[PDB]
RNA sequence: AGCGAAAUCCUUGUCGGGUAAGUUCCGAC
């Protein structure tokens, strides 16, 4: 029942991998070249999961986890693995998936990197107390979070303050979550709440926000966003200042984001006469930097508020050579406006679900280079196949360490055709 | 419970394809 084991791989999701009786065995908390006693939790046909009883060897890449909630909070998977081991294992997963070796790692600071976080809240009726933190993996339980060394320093320092303020509210039984974003322009807080705030609660939140120099936003439902304090927010992408929608997507690691965008642009080698297409463009994180180089740029995005922020960004920065279209890129895309006109370069940066609907249309546009940014390598590999059967070839492949200590990886690929 | 869920965490199940007896991909109930 207690079984013996020697780990010789770290998957990209942060668990050690061993074999027992031929069967793959996934063990959280074990590093390559560690030996241990373990026992089996989930035992499927083709693989088993297991947890350590006695670790019997230490890897030289083993680290002492920095966060006291590591192992309970579900947010980090591999604080125990050196940054070097993480990058080596993530880029090995990416190479295998893409059948190509990884020609570069793009990285920034290993701690204090996260500029956008969503904390869950729950009132504990037993005690008089508000829970604020992140979920246990695979669970709805909240771990109370006192520190979080992956959060940007200005956000981590806000944690005891936000907890204190929110727990003094009358509406405290009725809070859904709190979003924290650290932009270049300043720090924003969005309180999602499921019943109205009395004017007393509001006064406390306004005072708290001014005290801490936060922009405060209230979301009483899915369709409303009340601005209580602050100016239009913005971040610096490649020396441009870009506004964004506070509840909606921006890249979560500022330092890696800068490096990604600048590298993407170098890879696309944008000529002053190039017509450029940027799919899944959000608020124009890549599109506007492309616009400073290209004759013409076309952005395509599904969320209305992100399309309109892209537009506002072009206007704000005096860029007249860029258009943004609101389309669902999983519908019949041949009937869509962007689909009917030529392009020299294509960049896409889709959600975890990837870009299955668009690959064939990208092929008919006949671009000379394609840069595909992905936060999910199994879907990149899936979509990539179609480019390769169409006679594109992988010219460069980068692993981007956007999410240190998690089991997630960013990547970017350059495809060029014959 | 409630919140969120074209998402760092934020969990239905069973079975199948793919895969490294490999979790991510894909499909059915
Ligand atoms: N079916 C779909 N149609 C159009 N847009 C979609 C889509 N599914 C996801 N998206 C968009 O794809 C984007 C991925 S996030 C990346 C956004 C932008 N490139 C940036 O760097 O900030 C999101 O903005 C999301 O709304
Ligand atoms: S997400 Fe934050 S609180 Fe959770 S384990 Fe990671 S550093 Fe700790």
């Amino acid at each position: 029942q207690i079984i013996t084991v020697s780990v010789n791989d770290l998957d990209s999701f942060g668990q050690g991998v061993a074999r027992h009786n031929g069967k793959t065995l996934f063990i959280p908390g074990l590093l390559p070249q560690e030996n241990a006693e373990v026992t089996v939790t989930e035992d499927k046909k083709q693989y088993a999961r297991a947890k350590v009883v006695r670790r019997l060897s230490d890897s030289p890449e083993r680290e002492t986890p920095r966060c006291p909630h590591f192992g309970v909070c579900g947010g980090c998977q591999q604080q125990h693995a050196s940054v070097d081991l993480q990058q080596r294992s993530k880029s090995a997963a990416l190479a295998r998936l893409m059948k190509h070796d990884v020609s570069e790692v793009i990285a920034d600071v290993p701690w204090g990197y996260r500029r956008r976080a969503r904390l869950s809240l729950n009132y504990l009726p037993k005690t008089q107390q508000l829970q604020m933190g992140f979920r246990k993996a695979g669970s709805s339980d909240i771990v109370d979070v006192k520190q979080c060394p992956i959060l940007a320093p200005q956000l981590e320092a806000l944690l005891p303050k936000v907890r204190a303020c929110l727990g003094s509210l009358q509406a405290m039984r009725h809070l859904g979550h709190v979003e924290l974003v650290q932009a270049t322009s300043g720090t924003l807080m969005i309180l999602r709440h499921t019943a109205p705030l009395s004017s007393a609660d509001r006064e406390k939140l306004e005072r708290f926000s001014h005290s801490e120099g936060l922009d405060l936003y209230l979301a009483p439902d899915s369709e409303i966003l009340e601005t209580v304090s602050g100016e239009m927010p913005w971040y610096d992408s490649n020396g441009l200042r870009l506004t964004f929608s506070p509840r909606d997507f921006i890249q979560v690691n500022a330092g890696v984001n800068q490096k990604m965008v600048a590298r993407a642009l170098e890879w696309l080698d944008v000529q002053p006469e190039d017509r450029v297409l940027d799919l899944f463009c959000g608020m124009g994180n890549f599109t506007l930097p492309l616009a400073t180089q290209a004759a013409s740029v076309v952005g395509v995005e599904g969320v209305p508020a992100l399309v309109e922020k892209g537009q506002q960004n072009a206007r704000l920065n005096g860029l007249q050579n860029v258009t943004f279209y609101h389309e669902n890129l999983e519908e019949d895309v041949t009937k869509q406006p962007w689909a009917k006109n030529g392009f020299d370069k294509v960049l896409l940066d889709p959600a975890r679900a990837g870009a299955a609907g668009v690959m064939q249309q990208i092929i008919k546009l006949e671009p000379i280079r394609i840069v595909y940014v992905s936060c999910n390598p199994a879907t990149l590999a899936r979509d990539s196949e179609a480019l390769l059967k169409a006679g594109y070839t992988i010219a460069r492949l980068a692993m981007l360490d956007m999410f240190p200590h998690t089991g997630h990886l960013e990547s970017m690929v350059l495809f060029s055709r014959v």
